[PDB]
């Protein structure tokens, strides 16, 4: 009778052994990617728990993907590759004609300087992984191997000649190469670590926000029968809209009727390798406009707005776009405010608004003496290229820029010579990219009935600090009425100094004026503008929100908006390709 | 032009960095496979290299597989399953009724035999790792993970109910759970690890030679255009038969045009998923004999022999295949020959050469109650199932085995007996067979002209002996005549009784007696036996040679012919399904 | 392919899979998917047995149940892997005899 529990207990351990071979085991693995950008490069450690069955290999489950946290910011690319030229390409490569084959006499310097920023991210994330990481997690993390992807954006895009392709072969290299004692096993590859062009951060982004907000599941959304008796299978994607420093990219779904012109092309994200084909056909506009970046934008809009005589009476150009009670030196320059009330601007030309769209409208760059139309087009827009940086930089006739804070004029403006100008700067062609050269032109011609989203540092944190400030509701979606309305309150506030430094004085707050807000209308006004012409399209977007986290099930964060996780689904959504680059092949390659 | 060296040595770097990232890398593994042998459990350590390349997974090269060292001889299976029924189940248990139900109370018992046996064998490659690998291939090896295949044979066959399935488990889960002071990775799953039948060890023993004869690339070795127009890829692989303790396989290509009976099939080696389908189609004749094999064989023949009035005078039988001065005890059980050269023979059931077969034979076993008509064969074949165990293996009225040293009788008996009986013992029925029942019907019936290769120690050794006592030519291939000649002067010799415990005496030459070699005759007999039905058959083999090692051109040692290297290819040839199961799942599945 | 001899256990095989069509239990779809005690995914048909006795022979076709231990000497015919039934459709596990 007691010989019998014996039995049961001993049919159970067989049973727990047989159920143990049989059922899939999950593990913890880190993936990390590394923000390559203009002003910094700094990394972003990610956590996901990996699954295997008995037969069957690898996957990741798509929907643990969590930001363990955010890193340090460390030195630019561009800042790393400009401080080598200075030093051994001679004092004007970038006035001079380079003379590439001297160079590489000084790649162990190179390498010696990337060495030294590679070291610091890896430290870095080390930093983060212990901290963050359960003791039963990081176990399972250093066993797994730990991919990283080095993704870089604006800062590097602009490198002629072979140094931006050097660089990465180090970079990697570097990376492949992690310290013994910390036991991560970094490992990347020449797929993940590259270069990526805006509008691929744009498609990023894209499957990023559908992601994170359960549109792309295993399964599609619906399966019905169409007009002609065949099934077809679709999911509800969401479009997204991302102002960043040096680009604005816009990606959503393609309408079913809808012609687009000769010259514009429907991206599909099957085709160009984006989406696995298990997933319904992903047809998407998606553009990315350099000229419509934060950092771009107002260097364009300094250039074009106060080289008109209407702005500029009497050697002080009035600017719309900035609070009244703000007086500054006439350039596109670095603004920095002083701890007591003084507004200096860099002279630096590598710390300038302009000197991107200027290095590129350069006889130094190759895409000019290409054709010779892309040299006229861009004369248009005021930057000449048979001109010398400093030329192409400044406005002449200018003293000093004196803020205005009319917000109507502003919003104008904005909307003439950035959103829809009659001559936009060139339109960057690729597989990513649909063709568009500006906003106008895409709702114009493609508009959408997908829901959609707007997201950017400053997009959403200047709908936030009014919907704090009282002056839209908190509930806002939208409504240009509203908007509109409190736009016009926002941007009169003066500018005052009280002796606590210099502030924005609101109807009922005072808020700290620095070299991030003090132009902060500009962007308003690109709201503004950019729910216009989603309103007058054919098709309007069902709805429209502002977003920045995105909130787990447990109702705790899980990730970021933004190209980070999109850089990750991209490579890890097509299971059987990931399965052998990240654990067949792998962390052992290196050895 | 002074530091243009230093330009070229800049140059020469990246091209490196560039070359170690496009390029494919080697990484060295391990496998291990265990031998679960009747009367032992042996560890095999191989080592082979692995490939990964950039948009690839990792495979092995099947070529670099080589035979690292056997280790130590532990405890058989069947020992520890018997070791723990004798202490638990009830007493006679293999005489009584099972009663099963009760045994699961010793569960962790079992347990506890096992993993004092597998942590013997995990330390003893271990052992040999150590002290075979170089310390560059050991880091490696720590690191890719060490595949186990533990692949019980015969003398666990015959057990019912649940206890072999569940040993494993328990097996299984020890493998999957080794020390981590060692770093050795072992791990193993339930398609690796698992009893394999007769027939399978001899589909291994096909795949292993061909394979390491260079018979089995990755392409094939002709392609013509036959009669039809039609494209055909072909490989020209070589048969091999196995006579081993428990039992012989024969394993070779089916002949062109082959007509069957409808009671045998061919095996298809792609679609029962012994070879993968990239290789051209191997279609193949492969049996199984439990009669055969030098143990069973022996024991089968002395119940038939000496139940045959022939070779019976008074309690006398006269045996024709051991040597003319040779006495022993009138019984199946093991011979031992003592230090004194006093042969005595165990009266052990379980050290009895027919206790085999006498297991198969009893109404204790249901497929003897299955059919009806199986009670017949075992009746038929001199074991009646309705008698005891100790009947079983009993000739009442018989005292003493002298031998006769008569090579013609002797081969006209193992003839008579085993090779071609009217009435044999029942065939295997199982994907891997290919239905006939005695090596008579097999080369009457679908003989073949492909060449023959004959493994087994018994075989290499009966050859072998007479080669080194002048009787054969160093450079002997299977000449009949030649054979039947030494093979009379040889068996014809007297052994008598020095100051040296036993010895053979024969005309130039004195050999050692043991009793591994007494009846040394009955498996020369059975060789003779063998090439005459090969040379009888419409068809005939192109060769004929007698192999044990394949060392490679280059220099020497690679591996062992026999099922272990089998074992290994056929899950290793199957590229995507291997990555998978042994890189992606592998051990961290084990976590 | 078509135009050929077949056996007793073919004439059997066939009568299993014109029934169990006939009776809607082979659709394209499977019948029911569920979850096991592993967490695999599962999909299967509920498919009916058939006798079919006729002049020369008797067939028995039957789905094979659960968890059935056969002899040795016997073995399960998988309609995918002889390829009578396409592999897109749930195993089908099944006993087949035909006695003369």
């Amino acid at each position: 009778a007691e010989t019998e529990k014996h039995i049961s207990a001993g049919k159970a351990r067989l049973q727990d052994l047989r159920d143990a071979e049989r059922r899939c085991h999950d593990a913890w693995q880190a993936i990390v990617v590394i923000d390559g950008g203009s002003s910094a490069t700094r990394t972003n450690v990610f956590l996901a728990k990996t699954r295997s069955c008995p037969r069957g290999g690898r996957h990741i489950d798509p929907d643990s993907i969590r930001l363990l946290g955010a890193g340090k910011r460390f030195a630019g690319l561009r800042g790393v590759l400009e401080s080598w030229l200075d030093a051994y390409a001679g004092e004007d490569w970038e006035s001079r004609s380079v003379d590439s084959k001297r160079l590489f006499q000084h790649v162990p310097e190179m390498e010696d300087s990337a060495r030294g920023l590679m070291q610091l991210l890896e430290d870095d994330a080390v930093r983060i992984l212990d901290e963050k990481l359960t003791e039963e997690q990081k176990v399972q993390v250093q066993a797994m191997g730990v991919p990283v992807l080095l993704c870089s954006t604006a800062g590097v895009r602009d490198f002629h000649d072979w140094y931006r392709e050097a660089l990465f072969v180090i970079l990697r290299f570097l990376i492949n190469h992690p310290k013994p004692g910390h036991g991560y096993k970094f490992f990347t590859n020449p797929e993940w670590t590259r270069p990526i062009t805006g509008a691929e951060e744009g498609l990023y982004a894209f499957l990023a926000l559908n992601h994170l907000s359960g549109r792309l599941g295993e399964d599609p959304a619906r399966c019905y029968v169409d007009e002609y008796g065949m099934k077809q299978c679709r999911n509800d994607l969401v479009g997204v809209v991302e102002v960043g420093g040096a680009s604005t990219q816009i990606v959503f779904p393609l309408q079913d009727g809808t012609a687009l012109p000769s010259s514009i092309r429907a991206v599909n994200l099957q085709h160009e390798r984006f989406l696995p084909s298990r997933f319904p056909s992903a047809d998407v506009i998606s553009v990315s406009f350099m000229q419509l970046g934060v950092a771009s934008s107002s260097g364009l809009f300094f250039k074009e707005l106060c080289s008109n005589a209407e702005f500029r009476h009497q050697g002080i150009c009035y600017n719309p776009c900035i609070f009244r009670g703000f007086r500054q030196a006439c350039s596109a320059g670095d603004v920095e405010i002083l701890p007591d009330g003084t507004i200096v601007v860099d002279e630096d030309v590598r710390k300038n608004k302009l000197k991107p769209v200027a290095t590129y409208c350069s006889a130094n760059n190759p895409e000019i003496s290409f054709k010779a139309m892309n040299e006229i087009q861009c004369r248009v827009n005021k930057i000449d290229p048979t001109k010398s940086l400093a030329e192409r930089l400044r406005i002449d006739d200018c003293f000093q820029i004196v803020g205005t804070g009319d917000f109507d004029t502003c919003q104008a403006q904005v909307e003439e010579l950035l959103v829809s100008p009659r001559f936009p700067l060139p339109a960057n062609i690729e597989a990513a990219s649909s063709g568009f050269e500006s906003v106008g032109q895409v709702f114009k011609f493609a508009s959408t009935a997908s829901p959609m989203v707007i997201t950017g540092g400053a997009m959403y944190a200047s709908i936030s600090t009014m919907q704090g400030l009282g002056l839209l509701p908190k509930d806002f979606q939208g409504d240009l009425e509203q908007l509109i309305a409190a736009s016009r309150t926002y941007c009169s506030s003066p500018v005052v100094n009280n002796g606590d430094g210099l502030v924005i004085q609101l109807p009922n707050a005072e808020q700290k004026l620095t070299s991030m807000n003090y132009d902060l209308c500009k962007t308003i006004a690109l709201t503004v503008s950019l729910l216009q012409h989603m309103e007058a399209g054919e098709h309007k977007p069902s709805s429209i929100s502002w977003q920045k986290t995105v909130v787990g099930p447990d109702g705790k964060p899980r990730a970021d908006l933004g190209w980070h996780v999109g850089a990750i689904l991209h490579r890890v959504l097509f299971t059987e390709e990931w399965g052998r680059t990240a654990y067949e092949t792998g962390f052992t390659y290196n050895m």
